[PDB]
């Protein structure tokens, strides 16, 4: 099995296994994708999938400010318009409904609430808001709420309507973000879950929030066409679990009976080093995979963080994974596909850009000599 070669996640074909990414960019004010958005997306469609930065399925689920989202009729009209152009370049794409839970600022949200999370515990992170004079700054997040059963019917019905809407918009299917410690994590790991219902406690009442959605959303759009982004011990957003192992291997046990599209795995802390762990023990991945393979899931599998072309190359060959997601050097490479299957050198990303702004460190990276 090539990298560069067809794969296919449920009913989903992809031209190829190199895959790009969700990328939170903040250039889509007013939660709409407008033609900026088009022109970016349309540029790396060559890639054998896109997922696209992170789109909330309501106000309540955005941390971060000019996050594109799925809940307003016009941002569906723009994501028509991104979806068409990707199509067009023969790519294919499915965004990743987001819910941000704990990780967002009252200024982002309606009424100027409390953001929302299964337990009332302040998350130590940041967030991309703006300033009424236009700057973008980074702030702490603000005090959450906690969930009540009612509250967490409502997110449900929002998954619903998200993923309703990402079909509407055109899309191939959804990534269900359950990583990097947002909303569906939050009710995964221990540090962010101190509930005394069936949500909190055992393994398996905290991996009930994750089952309901990826229900919710498959039955909605179909199995086949639903696929969820996990990351097992990731440190991204405060968040912490000391028994990874036997939560995590319990979900894909679950997910491997529920014909999904693809599994999608952040192997290591989100951004930083692949050999991460929490608690005592290494996450064991080859375990990981091979409980969502004996529970019977047909799932492509993608892998993510910190790989380049020869890894790339080699996780696939062996078949240790069946695609790879890249995240940085797409926002720097366009046309990273066939940079990779040329070996062509790669542009470095410029950091300083990744958030706000304009066409600058956005859509102006340059494609290859030709
Ligand atoms: C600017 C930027 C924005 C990101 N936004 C998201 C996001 O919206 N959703 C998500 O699941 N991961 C997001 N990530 C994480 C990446 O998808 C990926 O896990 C990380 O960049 C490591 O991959 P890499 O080594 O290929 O860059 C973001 C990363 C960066 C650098
Ligand atoms: O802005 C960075 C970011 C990283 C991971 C996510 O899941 C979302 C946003």
């Amino acid at each position: 099995t090539s990298l560069f070669e067809p794969a296919q996640a449920g009913d989903i074909a992809l031209a190829n296994r190199i895959v790009m990414a969700p990328l939170t960019r903040n250039r889509s004010p007013g939660a709409i994708p407008n033609n900026l958005n088009a022109t970016y997306y349309e540029q790396r469609a060559t890639a054998g999938l896109i997922v696209t930065e992170g789109t909330p399925i309501s106000q309540q689920g955005q941390g971060y400010a000019d996050v594109p989202g799925l809940y307003k009729r016009e941002a569906i009209e723009g994501w028509k318009k991104i979806t068409d152009g990707v199509h067009s370049a023969g790519g294919k794409i499915v965004a990743q409904i987001w819910h941000v839970g704990r990780i967002s600022h009252t200024s982002l949200q309606p009424h100027g609430g409390q953001p929302v999370a299964p337990s009332a515990i302040t998350a130590k992170s940041k967030t991309y808001i703006i300033n009424d004079d236009g700057t973008g700054a980074f702030a702490e997040t603000s005090e959450p709420r906690a969930l009540t059963i009612d509250d967490i019917g409502l997110i449900l019905e929002d998954y619903r309507s998200g993923a309703r809407a990402a079909l509407e918009a055109g899309f191939d299917g959804v990534e269900i973000h359950a990583a990097n410690g947002y909303l569906i994590e939050q009710f995964l790991k221990s540090s962010t879950n101190q509930r005394t219902d069936d949500y909190g406690g055992s393994i398996e009442n905290r991996a009930r929030f994750l089952l309901e959605v990826v229900d919710a959303v498959a039955e909605e759009i179909g199995a086949g066409r639903t696929g969820i982004r996990l990351s097992p011990v990731t440190p991204a957003n405060d968040i912490f679990e000391a028994d990874p192992q036997p939560l995590y291997n319990y979900v894909v046990e679950q997910l491997g009976k529920r014909n999904l599209a693809f599994i999608h795995v952040v192997e290591g802390a989100t951004g930083g080093p692949r050999d991460f762990k929490q608690g005592d023990k290494p996450f064991d991945y080859a375990s990981f995979k091979a409980a969502y393979r004996n529970a019977g899931g047909k799932g492509l599998w993608i892998a993510n963080n910190g790989y380049d072309r020869q890894s790339a190359i080699e996780a696939v060959e062996s078949g240790k994974v069946d695609a790879v997601a890249f995240g940085k050097a797409f926002i720097a490479n366009p046309d990273l596909v066939r940079r990779l299957k040329n070996d062509a050198p790669l542009n470095a990303p410029n950091q300083p850009t990744f958030y706000g702004g304009g066409a600058e460190g956005y859509t102006d990276y340059p494609a290859l000599a030709q």
